[PDB]
């Protein structure tokens, strides 16, 4: 038999939403800080690049990635959500960052370059979180 299962192919899943008209949203001091300070400082960091977009498992030849990671998250998505005022409070945005970092620690092994990157970005994240406005 001449069906060799070379098709259909893999794909990336649809990315997380960055808009949702029926989701409750607010602008708050803490969320403005999360954009202007937290996100924009991490974004410009030389370790940000693996985290600036939804994981392209096809390009990166990581065919197990979405088998293991069922709650993907990335800073491109977070940036767009903040630009679009998607969040109700700071907790929802912080949880997105925590998901991103946790995914990295699940998927990879301690000492991998990508884990060293996430650790540095997380350290910076936590330092900036400690100066969140308390008004
Ligand atoms: C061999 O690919 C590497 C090696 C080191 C680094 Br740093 C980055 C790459 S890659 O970007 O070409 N592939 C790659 C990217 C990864 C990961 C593993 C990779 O091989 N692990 C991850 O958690 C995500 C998806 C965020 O980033």
């Amino acid at each position: 038999h001449h069906h060799h299962h070379l098709v259909p192919r893999g794909s990336n899943p649809p990315p997380p939403e960055t808009s949702n008209p029926n989701k409750p949203k607010r602008q708050t001091n803490q969320l403005q800080y999360l954009l202007r300070v937290v996100l924009k400082t991490l974004w410009k960091h030389q370790f940000a690049w693996p985290f600036q977009q939804p994981v392209d498992a096809v390009k990166l030849n990581l065919p197990d990635y979405y088998k293991i990671i069922k709650t993907p998250m990335d800073m491109g998505t977070i940036k767009k959500r903040l630009e679009n005022n998607y969040y109700w409070n700071a907790q929802e945005c912080i949880q997105d960052f925590n998901t991103m970092f946790t995914n990295c620690y699940i998927y990879n092994k301690p000492g991998d370059d990508i884990v060293l990157m996430a650790e540095a970005l997380e350290k910076l994240f936590l330092q900036k979180i400690n100066e969140l406005p308390t008004e």
